[PDB]
């Protein structure tokens, strides 16, 4: 077993694991529009040849509070024989892409993960919330105060140019947004057509500030389910959803959205938006902390303050925050706050409160004020949300 | 149809009433123990002779932030005949009673919603959220970080000074907190017991900062669910998990807690801790604006800001705040900020945020640093929790 | 919003909306066969430009009590833009179809609804009655008294003549009969194939006097389902089921009948032909009450009986029924029976009693002597079925 | 935490610790009754007082192959505290019972496992095999080979007797038998009443040579469940089948029973007696392997033969087997057969092949002739069968 | 209705009634290449003109135990039209198939049984037993003696030799083994590959003396099926499973497999592989009782024996058995042992007891000892395993 970048005569053998490793497996043509996302050198695979191992990373475009983008390490397509379990494959791949990551100049890597109790232990935490919300939408009534015909009802393909700009301006504006490339414009508008035995045809909502993807559940053929809802105004998300509780034939519309979601105080009675499922989205590494802790933004609200923050095994440092920005400097002086690196990922885009993270001792320090004071820096002013998973 | 207080004479057709209009009906000598918290006109009935219409307020003690405890009317025993629906019977019962408790000197009222669609006209908002955890317990490891044998297996009953003295710390510390008195820690302790064809017995872990009150589903006898835990110290709280993970003929235990609950991080797989159920816990009336919005504490990290809040048919108001302190006063100045009585219930003890709101409309400005400042001074240092149903 | 008949140009955005709509969509090639039956000005549509809102109908042979055809407006492909709700677009679309249907000389409308809230205010009353019988086949022994191999199992695509010829005897005899046009059995027999990851191959069973066609459910691997049984004779009918219940792979016949099925009586347990499912089949909308009434067939044994009967804004009339025929003449003279539009399309082919309908006070008299008369007079001799879904 | 015989002050603390531990468990007065087979020092407890742990055996009498009556130690009541599992609890009172076991002069303790994955490790091998059959009666009909009213509807508690009497000449006959002492018959005929809101009442099919007591289930109406059915006789076994079969308001007998039942073989469709559920039932661990080998009988069929067998740190002994006898004598010759003291005590009563342990490497020889020869010698004459849960 | 053997012209009739008669029909492109192991005379129909019965048989080779491989005539393709139930028409078809079998030389038939209540009284018995376990693999751990990376995930298309190999050496060692031809080869090769709307991709674990066959369920996407397991050597099994254990996406593992799979001993917890489901496997009819019962082995551990054994209408002869061999001679002597001919089939391959048979009744002997003897010498030294289904 030696750990080596791909040759293109590896690319088959790897089709196979992933074949055999994702149920939800995209298929080799899918794989290889994907794949112009991977970096020369951002693939390594274990041979035994045949492959036995393999991970790679793709390059990404993270936004983080403050409206700042990152260069971002989308970690994919990782995959351990099930004949090579506990041959420490997994962290001798995740130690040698980490290497590179690091090497090549990424502040943060990040991940969608199979598993909840697996990447931990590698510095990544969970650091954005999926909210499955269920409408009754035959009780559903809209409130005297929601806002509101600037919706239309359209056919996906024909309107591609529309998504794109809409998606564009979305994802610049929202923590967790994600430059989605040609490529993935290319497969996501080919889901959107009807499959002989799988998934039904999708529609779009196109208002000018916002759109909705939705299908018919291919089974329960009274559930809507909405893949994708992008609203860059108030108004575009309300019209948007006047619009799908207008979908008569339907008797349930689920969404899988984030817990600031503003759908159920548009409505008359709030408990008809049901959270159905939550589940942990984004996974991020903070690969290099004084260049992501300097890059975000931090809130205006909480006045200038100075501390000493230790991650275990990544550094310790002098951070000082005021004005909506941060300085991270070296330092040997007496940490006040100590936490693991996947803690400081949780941290990181507002998801998880530092006061939560203490409560269960993830984030140590003596300090009640401190605390305080990080919750309300590290707080998201724009709700974190999920792009989409890689 | 007349409404009036109910004599001694009128409670066996209210009892009928109660009967028929809740399932979970506690039964005569239940409910004449709860009666003891019903004040010398804190009862309605309307007559058609029998009794169609009843609703009553009990004198509650209720924690907001600031650990601050504010005399509360707790709305309750509320229905109408389903031989005298749509005539305009609760409109009239509730405009009486909110007469009596704004009269008698209550800053707010609070209630448990039986449907969402009801009481946002009455003016009461959703101030808090029940959060339904099931942990696998199969899978359940503590994290190394994780604190910790200091908790013991009991008997309810034995030990009911203890378990009073853990709940009176608890409910004085956290907002959403009630005094529990005499006469429902009685209720409570007889629901302990095992009932022929109905709940199993209640077993009880005992901490000197903590306890879980827990017993095995009757159909589900691999489900245990906890009833009750209330824990002071974050060390009794992981102990009492601990415990609860080493009932290991249990598959699953759940809980009905809030959306802060640090125990998904207190193990290595937070995705253990499943998200299954989500709802409004207690919703609040604000009944005097002023008195309600200067009794709370403000977080200490928004500086001094000053704006104009109006409630719609509930005053205008120059609300200045500084040091964790408001100061609430009349103006007829041109109001900053507009919202419904209800959205003000909403965000008194900091369940919902001012900015979630506004994305829905439901409270409105022409400045987003306002809505920033509101967010951060309106929440809440200690997490929002619920205490009893009532 | 304007409405007009459609264009060759308004054909793919009719499409789009009837896709987005129906998710039993027949699709474009299947819809093109059926608008063959649609007339030249048969359609509306809403423009806002982009297709919000149609309807049409296709000309019909509607057989009635006493073997008469009547030409009837058969209303389909009624859709309304989710983004267009609560606009009046339907109230409009109806009100110029019903213009058009009346202009055109069509005595009556029908109609299948998609629920049963909607048509009643358009003047459609439910007409038929669908019965779901499921028979547990295991247990099933035809009666020494059940007539009765004649019966032959066949490929359906081989015997479109045959069936052709049993469907056409079978429609002009039974009221609900309807003429099934060349294009519908083109669509049929095509839907008798196996398609890919759908339905599974359709067999045929074929008498001389009646056909079944059948499918194993894509499911439930022990339920057949009988798609269509046309049975001229009792004899037929026996024999095809004896056929049915040999299925000796399955547990399970279902078939969608009507309440007179004799299909129970002909087993030694009638309870093993259980009633699952009943709905409203046809709706009929009477668009000349002279004209549908003098034209139906009517019971001889009822002697020669005369009244005045008020259709609410539909005219007064002098109904005189004796040997089986009625004539219905205007008069000013006073009502003795009192009906809206709809309440006379649900008597007129018999599925229900007019003493029913009275109980509910649809239907008003103070002759309880003339209700009888009425209900005796508008009974069918020949049971009503309902033909096919439109 | 120490370890010690409990006191009669200890036992209130032991039923408070088995209430929380067993969800089936029998109460404080069944509890009492069952302590009358717990002999002298057959308990253990552990306190940290209040009891965190407990263990006890009681004297029971197993019937092996050969008809021969061991003393068996029966393990039971054994809990650990929730708050205090991997303190080595378990294990420190297994040790301590295996101890008072070994020196009383049992030959062999058992237990029935509320999890397979434990008792592995302290020497228990799984014995007897659980098997629920499931009989669809509406469909079964005997065999013309099937023997046979020699069978009466009875009430349980006035045949205490006749079921005495049967069970004693069972237990007797068959390996896997229990001597069921007097208390054990007074809570078999209590468990037979009707209780309010739990069990349906009891009856009992009586033959001369067999009894069958039966339920109809809580929920499922259409369920009968067979509680036991011991038959002496061929003919007794069938006769009482005849009877269960003749349940005519029940779609459904179960019962559960050994893996060579007959009551397939009864009806002409084997295959109504569907196998619903198969487990471990009792477990034994041989605590002397020399007393227990020349106690039981061995198959007369295979001729003598001579080996030497080692039990993992359990000694190495030349077992010579002949005319259905074993002598098993101390021996430092080479081993020819090893297996752990677990695997022993699977063989022991015949129900696992020791050709299919050897496959899975739970017992290495080099000589397959002598794998054939031991799986010949302990199979057993008459069916190994699971006597009551202790 | 006339019973001849069918011609080219029949064929398509045939198929017709096979498509009407299987749910599970494998289509007539399949059918063709399953026609190739029909032998000429191998098959007949009846035409009442349209085929209304056929049934066929194929030449098999089947292994009995001793490793002795016999010609078995394999009965498949058994269908009677719905519309000729009752008529006598599988009676005609199966005696007059039995005549052609006979008269060939075969000294046994086989089949796989639709329902188990019909082919008893043609003279088969039920000779081998399906076993589902469903494994939880999320708990599963090999045992410490558990044998073990010798396995390679691989494209079943890329290793047919391989596969074939390893089958031939597995089926000529195994009871119930039969020779599987290239068409069978190039059928499952074909059922490996993802078909749009069915089954997914098959995926194979291959050792150099093993292989699995497993795919992803249609619906329950943490559901592995494995198709077929074909282990030579325990190592093989043991280092397959460990494999299997190791796709750590599934939560369960489910195989059809035999009553003595060593799966459950290979984990610490033996519970973890439970059985989900029992049922016959291959049904036996011994042709030539004295051809039959001299040519398989018998257990050489039960000394020379003789008796007098008569099946119902099937002879009576002097049986002889010793030295693990039978002699089977004519004799007119009193019989001491009696069975019909199905009977002897269930016996024959080892997978029910004399002893088991005789306690229904379905074997009658007035001799316990012979009875023992029987058991013991018809006892399979290698478990009896189910091939494949035709
Ligand atoms: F060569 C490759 C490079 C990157 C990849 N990542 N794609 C993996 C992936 C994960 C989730 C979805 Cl919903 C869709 C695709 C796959 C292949
Ligand atoms: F006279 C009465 C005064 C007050 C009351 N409120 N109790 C109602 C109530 C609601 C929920 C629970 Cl879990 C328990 C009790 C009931 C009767
Ligand atoms: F252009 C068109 C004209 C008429 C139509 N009606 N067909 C609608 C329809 C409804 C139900 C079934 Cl089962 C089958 C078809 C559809 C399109
Ligand atoms: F003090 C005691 C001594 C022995 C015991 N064992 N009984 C335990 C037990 C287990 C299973 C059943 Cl179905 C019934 C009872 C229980 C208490
Ligand atoms: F012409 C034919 C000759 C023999 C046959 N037998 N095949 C039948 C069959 C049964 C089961 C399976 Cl899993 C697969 C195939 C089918 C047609």
């Amino acid at each position: 077993v030696t750990l080596c970048s791909p040759t293109e005569d590896d690319w088959p053998g790897m089709f196979l694991l992933a074949a055999a490793s994702f149920t939800d497996f995209i298929g080799p043509e899918s794989a290889t529009a994907w794949r112009t996302l991977v970096p020369t050198d951002g693939a390594v695979v274990v041979r035994d040849s045949e492959v036995v191992g393999m991970a790679l990373y793709m390059d990404l475009r993270l936004t983080v509070p403050g409206e700042v983008v990152l260069p971002t390490a989308g970690l994919s397509f990782v995959a351990v024989a099930p004949t090579h379990r506990r041959r420490g494959l997994l962290r001798a791949m995740c130690a040698e892409l980490h290497r590179r990551i690091a090497d090549s100049g990424y502040p943060v890597a990040a991940l969608h993960a199979s598993e909840g109790g697996i990447y931990g232990r590698f510095g990544y935490g969970p650091a954005t919330t999926l909210h499955e919300l269920t409408v009754d939408r035959r009780f559903a009534r809209f409130h005297a105060d929601a806002p509101g015909s600037s919706v239309r009802l359209v056919r996906p393909t024909e309107h591609r140019g529309e998504f794109e700009a809409i998606y564009e301006r979305w994802r610049q504006q929202v923590p967790g947004g994600l430059l989605r490339p040609q490529v993935l414009w290319d497969e996501l508008l080919a889901e959107a057509k009807a499959a002989p035995g799988g998934d039904r045809e999708s529609f779009a909502l196109l208002h000018p500030d916002g759109y909705a993807l939705y299908r018919v559940d291919r089974t329960d053929l009274k559930l809507a389910r909405v893949s994708e809802l992008r609203a860059v105004t108030a108004d575009a998300h309300c019209a948007l959803w006047r619009a799908l509780i207008g979908l008569d034939s339907m008797e349930r519309i689920s969404i899988i959205t984030h817990p600031q979601d503003p759908l159920p105080h548009l409505l008359t009675d709030t408990r008809l938006a049901r959270t159905t499922w939550r589940q942990d989205g984004l996974w991020l590494r903070i690969m290099n902390v004084p260049a992501a802790l300097e890059a975000r933004g931090y809130a205006h609200e909480v006045g200038e303050f100075s501390t000493v923050l230790e991650v275990s095994d990544g550094g310790r440092f002098a951070l000082k925050i005021g004005d909506g920005r941060a300085r991270c400097t070296p330092t040997d002086a007496a940490a006040e706050i100590e936490m693991d690196r996947d803690v400081l990922g949780s941290l990181y885009l507002g998801a998880h409160r530092a006061s939560t993270l203490a409560a269960a001792n993830r984030l140590r320090t003596k300090d009640s004020q401190l605390l305080r004071r990080l919750d309300a820096a590290f707080a998201s002013d724009v709700p974190v949300q999920t792009a989409f998973e890689f």
